[PDB]
């Protein structure tokens, strides 16, 4: 009995509604500053001529295009190649090192189609075991005091969460790599979401510290993409929630106009 | 209690499954990358000095401060066409709620950023149903043509489960790797490898950024990228089926070589 009906096609309107109006709030956040950028790196070339005569428009596109070319590719060393691993099995995939050889590619693909199942067993042990460690410690005290007290329990699992997980992480990030309050917790999201953009890379900047930091960042990942993944979870299941909601109020406002025009 | 004895035995002993893959994977990439690093990290100085020596211009110490100020404008790809015209911001939250994320272009605005961030929180979730209904719907496709083809083999239960899935994968491959990789070679100028490279990169959502399917704005006929929407949409699907089966014969070998170890360990060859 086909009654089956697509549910998607709704859903899918909303995403495609909800890219539209996240490509006009980010044309509107950064075309312009684009704009700024594309005229003061004009005015540097120019400069960079005049300035320097004794290097042409001729010599200084090769220069240009060599270095382009250099953007293709200290890397690959003992701990590098050890974190592109890991960009590939939890898929944050940060891109700043890449394989360019057709073999590293070909055993990117298998690293990856093989790594990517095997760490999600691992994250979902760690998320498992995170989990009842909060175990240990919301139910318990929380029971001091049906759905209200809930609500109580959520905001101490977030409000924690975000300061273990994201607030000192970010702090120490801030410190450590150099970055703004606002970079540092822009990188902390890109990178629990598996986003990964590669526009900050908490291993970049060719080499400041040692053996207290990276351990520490990556058992960070291990844990904080738990943390994320649950918290993704309940984001969807609020959203569940208020879809239900809203479309009860839609009916709602139905009945009375119906009921009112009745009149 | 009693198990969570034992479920922490599990995850220490898969940690450490994992570390020993990572190592063993660090040790293939370097072993396989860093040569030709060596090799054009030797030739890029060959350059610089034939550059410094053939005219050591009283910027010869000046340099590498160029070098700076187009390495970050390389991060913007500047071009000594918007990178945030209608259409690439459209491509970019995509890359956004699909964790995709290949970077090649993202916000340095602090507004751009922080919109990002919630944009990321919410977003995520929300496709996150899409490709579960896209998932859900494609799956009962496969439902009503697996029914054609698996009656045809029961002209002669626990064994047909196998053919069912093999034509899964075949079709899978076909119709959301070969097909749209061949694509990607014809129009995007992409090797053979490279395509296949970008799709697996791209429907895992790792999304490293090397290889994007519009990237250069060459000239990108009109319903190019509505169609590449579309793969990933169902590709990403595709993928998600296909990781959780992998899951499952990993779990299978998993258990069946940890009883094999054992096995091995008590006879020991009658000793
Ligand atoms: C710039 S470099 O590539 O040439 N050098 C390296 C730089 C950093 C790291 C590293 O371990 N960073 C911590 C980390 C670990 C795993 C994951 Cl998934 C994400 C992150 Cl941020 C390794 C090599
Ligand atoms: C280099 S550019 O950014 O400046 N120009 C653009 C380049 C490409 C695209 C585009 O549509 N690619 C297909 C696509 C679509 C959605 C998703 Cl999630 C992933 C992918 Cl690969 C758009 C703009
Ligand atoms: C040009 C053909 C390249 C073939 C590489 C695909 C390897 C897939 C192996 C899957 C093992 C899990
Ligand atoms: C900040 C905006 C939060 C609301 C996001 C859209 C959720 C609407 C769901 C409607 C389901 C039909
Ligand atoms: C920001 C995404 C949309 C914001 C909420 C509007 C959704 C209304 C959907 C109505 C479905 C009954
Ligand atoms: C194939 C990559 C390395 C994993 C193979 C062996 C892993 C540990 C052996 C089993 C331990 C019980
Ligand atoms: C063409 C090879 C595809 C492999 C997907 C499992
Ligand atoms: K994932
Ligand atoms: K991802
Ligand atoms: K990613
Ligand atoms: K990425
Ligand atoms: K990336």
């Amino acid at each position: 009995n086909v009654m089956k009906w697509k549910t998607v096609s709704t859903i899918f309107l909303v995403v495609v509604l909800y890219l539209i109006i996240g490509a006009t709030v980010f044309k509107a956040l950064e075309q312009p500053q684009e704009i700024s950028q594309r005229t003061t790196i004009v005015i540097q070339r120019e400069k960079f001529l005049r300035a320097h005569p004794c290097v042409s428009d001729q010599e200084l596109d090769e220069l240009i295009q060599q270095i382009v070319a250099a953007d293709n590719a200290s890397h690959w060393d003992l701990g590098s190649s050890f974190f592109f691993a890991g960009t590939v099995i939890t898929t944050i995939g940060f891109g700043n090192i890449s394989p360019r050889t057709e073999g590293g590619k070909i055993f990117c693909i298998i690293y990856a189609l093989l790594g990517i199942p095997l760490f999600g067993f691992l994250l979902a042990g760690v998320g498992d075991q995170l989990g009842t460690i909060f175990g240990k410690g919301i139910a318990k005290v929380e029971d001091t005091f049906q759905t209200k007290i809930r609500i109580i329990s959520t905001i101490i699992f977030i409000l924690f969460g975000c300061v273990l997980f994201v607030a000192l992480p970010a702090v120490i990030f801030k410190h450590i790599e150099g970055w703004s309050a606002l970079d540092a917790i822009y990188f902390v999201v890109i990178t629990l979401t598996t986003i990964g953009f590669g526009d900050y890379v908490a291993g970049g900047s060719d080499i400041e510290y040692l053996d207290f930091y990276k351990p520490v960042v990556w058992f960070w990942i291990l844990v904080g993409l738990a943390y994320f993944a649950a918290v993704l979870s309940m984001i969807g299941d609020w959203l569940r929630v208020i879809a239900k909601k809203t479309k009860e109020a839609v009916g709602e406002f139905r009945a009375h106009a119906a009921e009112w025009t009745a009149n």
